[PDB]
Parts: C-alpha cells; sequence; structure tokens
C-alpha cells in the first residue's frame, strides 16, 4: 500500500506538487483574514448548570455593564476632585467621547454624572482624601467579542481624557491585553525562531536548500492550517489560542515531519540507489512513520473533544488540521520535490547562500562564513564521531543498563511529588507580568474602594407553569439558603443578604424567574459550598440554578475531572494500539507507554512546583497563582502526543534493524546512532519555537511552552540516550514479540511492512 503510493507519486510527480501547493498558498490569503472572526469564550461547560444559570440570568434580569470599564480619574497639580473646574473640563470630555461614539458606548455613569447624590454606593465612588474618582462606562454588543472589538475600538480616545492623566481598568482592559499577547509573541517567534530553526535545519544537512525544504513544508502547513481554521470558524466558533497553537506545535513538528523526509533521501542517496527508487525506500521507511506519527498526535488529541470546553475543542481541530496536513505535505510534497531536485539536492551548499547579501545581514554572515570553513573539515568529519559518540554511548550504557535506569527511574518519581499540591483557578488579572501598566491599574483600583469587585453566586429560579413568582415564593428560597453558612453580611442584618439581583434595561422581565446572589467567603470553600447549595431541594414550582463564576469555573474544574480517566483511557489505549502496528511488537508500545506517562508526570511536577509555588516566579517574572483547568487537560494530551512521536522515530530504525536479520543490541544501536542527529535536531527545532512562546506575558501560554520545552529536552537526551537503551536491553530478544493474530491484523491491513 506504501509502497504503491511511493511509486505513484513519481509517475504522477508534477501534478502532486501544483495540487497540494495550490491548496496551502490558497489557505495563506484565507488564514490572514482569520484573525479578526475569532472567538474568546469556551472556558466553561457550554453545556452545565453554572453557564446555562447566567444565560437565563444575563437574558431575564439582564447581562451586567457596570465592569465594562472602569476609569480612575485624577486632578493634576495635585488638585482635589472638589475642583469644579475640573469636573466640568472631564465631563465635557467624558459626555463627548460618549456623544462621539454611539454604536460602541451605552454610557457613562459614576460619581462624577452626578456630582450631588445621595445614593451611598454612587457617592462610595470618590476616595476619601478627595484625590481620585473612577466611572463605570458600559459598552455595546451582544456577544463578548462584540463587546471587546468596540472597547478596542474605543480605547484611544478614552486614555486622552483628563488629558492622559487616566486609568483605564475592568474585564475589557484586560481581555484587550490578553487576547494581545498572542500577536505579539507570534512576531516574537517569527523574528526569533524562524532564523533559529533555518539555522538548525543545515546545521543537520550540510546542505542549504536540503534545508530549505522542511522550513518550506513548516512554512506550507501552517499556511494551510490557518486557512482551515478560518473556513472552519464560518460553523462554529473558534479561539484565538489556536493560532499560537498551529505555530508552536504544528510549526514546528511540520519541520520535523519534513526533516526525516530529506534525510532518509540522503541516506538512501548515499547509498546508491537512482532517483527512480529513492523515493520508494523512504516512504516506507519515513513517509509510513510520518504518517503513524501524526494520526498518533490525533490519537492524542481527539479524547479532549470528550471534555466540554469549547476552547479545548477548538485547539485539537488546529492540531489535528496542523499535524495532519504536514504529515501529508510530508509524502506528497517533500518526496515529489526530492525526485525534481533528485541528486543534485546537495549541489548549493554555504557558498551557494552567500550570493545574495546574507552576510551583509549581521547573524547571517557569521553562521554562513562558519559552515563555510567548517565545510571543508569540521561538518562532515564531526558526523562520524559524532555517530561514533552515539554507539559508543549506548555501549556504556548497556554494559552497566541497571546503573543508569534506576538512577533515572527514581529521580523521575521524585518529581511527580509537587503535583499534588495542584491547585486549579481562573482567569484574573494575574494572569499578566505584575510590572504591567493594566494590572497595576486594576490593582489600585481594587486597593483604593474594595468592595465593588464581586464574583457572587447566583440562584437562579424558574417556574414552567408561566405564573408569577410570589414574594412569599421568593421568601421560600431565600429561606433555605440561610442554612448553607459562609456568604457575607457586612450589614450584620440576616434580612439584608441574599439581595435581588439588579434588572437590567435590556432584559425581559419574565416573572417566572426570579434571582438573587451573595458573595462567598472562602473561594476555596466553592467546591463545596456549591455542592451544598445545589443539593437544597427545589419549590412547588421553580428549578433553582447555582451560578456565578464560582459555580463557573468549579463546574468547568470539576467538568474536566470526571471525563478525564475516560480520556486517559482513551489516550493511552489508543496510542499504544498504534505504536503496536507502527513497531510490529507489542511490549515495546507497552514499555513507551510507561516512558511516556513515566515523562509526562515528571513534567507536572515540574511545572506545578515552579507556576503554582512559584519557584522561578521571580526570573521568568510571573506570579504563582492556581492553573487553569482545561490547560492541565491539554498538556496532557500534548506530552503524551510528542512522547509518543519521538519514541515513534528512536524505535522505528531498531524494528527495521532487528526485522532485517541483526541482532538486538545492533537494532538498538542502529536505531539510536543513525537518529541520535536527527532528533536532536527536531528537538531543538521544537526546543526553539517553544523558546519563543516561553516567554509570553499570559502566564499560561508560559506553562504551555515550558510543559514543551521540559518534556521535548527529557525525549531528546534521558528517554532517547538512556532509559531507552537500557530497559530496551533487560527486554532483549522480547522487545519485538507479537502474537500471530495481532501480526496478521497489521499485515494484511496493508501495514505489516515489516522491512525493506
Ligand atoms: C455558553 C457559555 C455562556 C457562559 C456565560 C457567559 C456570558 C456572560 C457571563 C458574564 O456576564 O461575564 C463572563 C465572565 O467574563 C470574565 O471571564 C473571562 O471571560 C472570557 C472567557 O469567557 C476571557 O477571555 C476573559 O479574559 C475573562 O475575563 C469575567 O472575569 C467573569 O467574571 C465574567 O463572569
Ligand atoms: C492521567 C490520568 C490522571 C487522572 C487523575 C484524576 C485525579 C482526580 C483528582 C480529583 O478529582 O481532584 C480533587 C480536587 O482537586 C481540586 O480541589 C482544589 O482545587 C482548587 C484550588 O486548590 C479549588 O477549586 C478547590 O476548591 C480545591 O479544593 C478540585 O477543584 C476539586 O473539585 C477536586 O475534587
Amino acid at each position: 500500500m506504501f509502497a504503491w503510493w511511493g511509486r505513484t507519486v513519481y509517475q504522477f510527480r508534477y501534478i502532486v506538487i501544483g495540487v497540494m501547493v495550490a491548496l496551502c498558498l490558497g489557505g495563506g490569503v484565507y488564514g490572514i483574514s482569520l484573525g479578526n472572526h475569532v472567538t474568546q469564550s469556551g472556558f466553561y461547560d457550554e453545556g452545565s448548570q453554572s453557564v446555562a444559570a447566567s444565560l437565563i440570568g444575563d437574558e431575564v434580569y439582564g447581562r451586567d455593564r457596570t465592569s465594562h470599564v472602569v476609569a480612575i480619574l485624577t486632578p493634576p497639580d495635585d488638585k482635589k476632585v472638589t475642583d469644579k473646574a475640573w469636573q466640568k473640563k472631564v465631563t465635557e470630555e467624558l459626555d463627548q467621547v460618549v456623544k462621539d461614539h454611539e454604536d460602541q458606548i451605552v454610557g457613562w455613569v459614576g460619581w462624577l454624572k452626578a456630582p450631588d447624590t445621595t445614593d451611598p454606593t454612587v457617592s462610595a465612588m470618590k476616595t476619601q482624601d478627595l484625590r481620585h474618582t473612577f466611572i463605570s462606562i458600559p459598552l455595546q454588543g451582544d456577544d463578548d467579542d462584540e463587546i471587546l472589538k468596540n472597547y478596542q475600538v474605543v480605547e484611544p480616545e478614552l486614555q486622552q481624557v483628563n488629558g492622559g492623566d487616566i486609568r483605564l481598568a475592568g474585564l475589557n482592559p484586560l481581555a484587550s491585553e490578553l487576547t494581545g499577547t498572542i500577536g505579539e509573541d507570534q512576531k516574537r517567534a517569527e523574528v526569533a525562531a524562524i532564523p533559529l530553526v533555518a539555522v538548525v535545519l543545515f546545521f543537520v544537512f550540510g546542505t542549504v536548500i536540503a534545508a530549505a525544504l522542511p522550513a518550506i513544508i513548516g512554512g506550507l502547513a501552517i499556511a494551510g492550517a490557518l486557512g482551515i481554521m478560518r473556513l472552519v470558524a464560518e460553523f462554529t466558533p473558534v479561539h484565538f489560542f489556536a493560532q499560537p497553537v498551529v505555530t508552536l506545535i504544528g510549526l514546528g513538528i511540520a519541520i520535523d515531519y519534513g526533516l526525516f523526509i530529506v534525510s532518509r533521501f540522503r541516506e538512501e542517496i548515499a547509498e546508491g540507489y537512482d532517483t527512480e527508487a529513492a523515493v520508494r525506500r523512504t516512504v516506507m521507511t519515513s513517509g509510513r512513520t510520518v504518517v503513524f506519527s501524526a494520526v498518533i498526535i490525533v490519537a492524542s488529541s481527539v479524547p479532549l473533544l470528550l471534555f466540554p470546553q469549547g476552547f479545548l475543542k477548538s485547539i485539537t481541530y488546529a492540531i489535528i488540521a496542523s499535524v495532519m496536513l504536514a504529515a501529508i505535505l510530508s509524502i506528497t510534497v517533500l518526496a515529489a520535490a526530492l525526485a525534481i531536485l533528485g541528486p543534485r539536492v546537495d549541489a548549493l551548499g554555504v557558498t551557494t547562500l552567500l550570493k545574495i547579501p546574507f552576510l551583509a545581514n549581521w547573524q547571517f554572515s557569521r553562521r554562513i562564513i562558519d559552515w563555510f570553513a567548517e565545510k571543508t573539515q569540521k561538518t562532515k568529519t564531526r558526523e562520524e564521531v559524532e555517530r561514533g559518540f552515539w554507539g559508543r554511548l549506548v555501549n556504556v550504557v548497556m554494559k552497566r543498563p541497571i546503573a543508569f535506569a534506576a538512577p533515572i527511574l527514581v529521580v523521575m518519581v521524585l518529581l511527580i511529588i509537587p503535583l499534588g499540591q495542584l491547585s486549579l483557578g481562573g482567569i484574573s488579572e494575574k494572569y499578566l507580568p505584575p510590572d504591567n501598566a493594566v494590572r497595576q491599574s486594576q490593582e489600585q483600583f481594587d486597593k483604593l474602594f474594595p468592595g465593588f469587585r464581586t464574583e457572587p453566586l447566583t440562584l437562579v429560579m424558574k417556574r414552567e407553569d408561566g405564573e408569577p413568582i410570589t414574594d412569599a415564593q421568593i421568601a421560600d428560597m431565600r429561606a433555605k439558603a440561610l442554612t448553607v453558612s459562609g456568604f457575607t453580611d457586612p450589614d450584620n442584618d440576616p434580612e439584608k443578604m441574599w439581595k435581588e439581583r439588579p434588572a437590567n434595561d435590556s432584559g425581559s422581565k419574565d416573572p417566572s424567574v426570579r434571582v438573587i446572589q451573595n458573595g462567598l467567603e472562602n473561594r476555596n470553600d466553592a467546591a463545596k459550598k456549591i455542592d451544598e447549595l445545589r443539593a437544597l431541594q427545589p419549590p412547588h414550582g421553580i428549578e433553582v440554578f447555582v451560578g456565578g463564576t464560582p459555580a463557573l469555573e468549579q463546574d468547568s474544574i470539576h467538568s474536566l475531572f470526571d471525563k478525564l480517566p475516560l480520556m486517559a483511557l482513551i489516550l493511552i489505549v489508543t496510542t499504544t494500539v498504534l505504536m503496536f502496528l507502527a513497531f510490529g511488537s507489542v511490549v515495546l508500545p507497552i514499555k513507551a507507554a510507561l516512558m511516556s506517562a513515566l515523562t509526562l508526570g515528571s513534567t507536572m511536577g515540574i511545572l506545578t512546583w515552579m507556576f503554582v509555588d512559584g519557584h522561578g516566579s521571580g526570573l521568568m517574572n510571573y506570579t504563582p497563582q492556581p492553573l487553569m483547568a482545561p490547560m492541565i487537560g491539554l498538556i496532557i494530551a500534548v506530552i503524551w502526543g510528542l512522547s509518543t512521536d519521538y519514541e515513534v522515530f528512536l524505535v522505528s530504525r531498531m524494528v527495521e534493524a532487528r526485522e532485517r536479520g541483526m541482532s538486538t543490541a545492533e537494532a538498538i544501536r542502529i536505531g539510536t546512532a543513525t537518529t541520535g542527529r536527527l532528533i536532536t535536531g527536531a528537538a531543538l527545532i521544537l526546543a526553539v519555537v517553544a523558546g519563543a512562546f516561553v516567554f509570553s506575558d499570559l502566564v499560561m501560554m508560559k506553562y504551555l511552552a515550558f510543559g514543551l520545552l521540559i518534556a521535548l529536552l527529557l525525549d531528546a537526551t534521558i528517554i532517547r540516550m538512556f532509559l531507552v537503551p537500557a530497559v530496551m536491553k533487560l527486554l532483549g530478544d522480547d522487545c519485538w514479540w507479537a502474537p500471530r493474530w495481532m501480526k496478521r491484523v497489521q499485515e494484511k491491513l496493508g501495514l505489516g511492512e515489516t522491512e525493506l
């Protein structure tokens, strides 16, 4: 089957290049418009109680808008706010921008709009020393995304109010900055990573145009994937976080997927096979591996569709779309271009890259001239001594494999320890580095006049009869709520608790629905209190609902842990069963799934140490805080899909030598030493693109990027060099065992192509 495609792609090589390069280029312009039609919501359980309790709450009583924007105004010259000239100056400016932007701003409400009012909450908007005061600026827009796009329209004119001296904080200022980091490290990754992945590409090839093709494939893959996600946006919403993931993961491993097609072809040319035959021996040894690599990542990501969060559901689409397209790009495009370039792929060399003024550029001259001087000596000689070093290192391991596996085994287990302190939370201003201008304003806002920031649990009552709800009917539900201790009462009066939620001027006050809300005492108790509140029995007609941001996160935190074992099971069994089909062996997938579970578990214990306890918060500039619930579900699906893939690389060369007649140590040594340079490049290529996104201002992007760079490092070193050879030799001849029915399944399914 795979041999059939290798021979048809050479007979049909000109038409497959034209068809595939056109589609990846067509998605380029289409992917450019994607950056505009993208939704930010999706962190809550799309279909759940706490979620649908906010739908009814925002519908009947009205979507709250007093937290869209808050603006702290301070008069200059140490003038106090009672200065009438200052009040008239700012109020005219505030009325003007509101007058200028009708389709964006709904208005501005605050103490300045009525300087002499008796409503003490509005009166408490000023400060004590009369040095500052703030306002609320509600914004238009029906959905969450429309409101932000409106704020981004009015942000410039709103900051020049009071002559610059105005502090903008609130929900929409934060959302503008958080979604703004997506494009920042996107540029950082294109200024500092695509050159470095290029210098790693010819680090492993000794040829320029050979190195260009994985970058060409890598660049082609994201251009097609970004085109797919903009098409997907027409049906169901896509998240802002999808665009970095395609670059962080899809781009890097698309180069890796192509980094294997060029090298195996050069190895086949190095043996002495002609152009027609070289594409055949590469597809069944690299293309069959690249196909199984991506399908494994697919099988390592579809169990996230079990999770309810639309945030994760959008990501798995991009991960599926990027790696499967990159794999199809690897076989269909990269193999056909090597028949067109033919044996003259290794022609240009470094000296030809020196043609255009890459030397006039500071960085590339140093990189070019080094490869030229090393071309006559260092680049070709060091490869054999490193190939020999890779072979010598493994026999130092296999000489006393227990001496290397046992210290490695105990260390990785000792790193899973901090995972027991995994605190989970939600998005807040803390997701930004504490030196941030917006975060400090929101923090100074909260420190100036406490009591406006509230995360209250809501009780949503709804009858289906349609009759209005009596005050005695409300009194019964309000009576039951007083049994669950732990809700606030600064009034110290039990009647003053669980007030009626404010009603907006935009909600059909269907009297079948009435909602009351009160603020918790300890957010940690939410998981327990919402359980207690949901445990209360409903009224003669109505059905209760527990909502608010605590119930929203605590349900999303909960919704992860339920589907997680079913995810872990589906993930483990589908990755393991796909590795057996690839290797033909059975115990290697069972062994790899251990090492994969050994790698994934150790990495999240480091992340928990440095991100929840803050061992590194002082250096990388962030603040230790409870992690995001869908994030740990994501990073589980990623590390597994990566650890599995790099083990697919190291072992697929051993099944080649084993099924070629060689001994087990021959199979291991052939596997590790012939790849010891390839995987290290693929590791560095990702460690480059991952290193870019690690400097992100968004702490959760730091989390995903560190978890990549950490586990990717362990897969390239401790597992590839040490643990795999140590554990494999203890198996000996057992490494390749397989029941015949299990084999014949692989063999007659068109995939039992064991060796060449
Ligand atoms: C089907 C899902 C519907 C869930 C209900 C959402 C409708 C509006 C709810 C509420 O009025 O405000 C929503 C919360 O917004 C912030 O939380 C985050 O919002 C998005 C993700 O949804 C995120 O991108 C943003 O950066 C966060 O600010 C507030 O923090 C919450 O307090 C609000 O409840
Ligand atoms: C790879 C497969 C591994 C599967 C392992 C599944 C283990 C499930 C563990 C359990 O479900 O979680 C226990 C509780 O953890 C949290 O409790 C704290 O979390 C935060 C912050 O500390 C907070 O929301 C909560 O109040 C804390 O007690 C969850 O929040 C709880 O819901 C879990 O029950």
